[PDB]
């Protein structure tokens, strides 16, 4: 399973290293800038977390 190749679990949607597009989460994860509203809305445990 290609799992080296990152996802966003916030939507089940791509994901990259590259912070410049994905917002950093203060915890360290990335997210692309309206997931950043989407998960900051709930506030809800970072499932990020889980995978690294
Ligand atoms: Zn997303
Ligand atoms: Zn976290």
């Amino acid at each position: 399973e290609n799992v080296s190749q990152q996802n966003c679990p916030i939507c089940l949607e791509d994901i990259h290293t590259s912070r410049v597009v994905a917002h950093v989460l203060p915890c360290g994860h990335l997210l692309h800038r309206t997931c950043y509203e989407e998960m900051l809305k709930e506030g809800y445990r970072c499932p990020l977390c889980m995978h690294s």
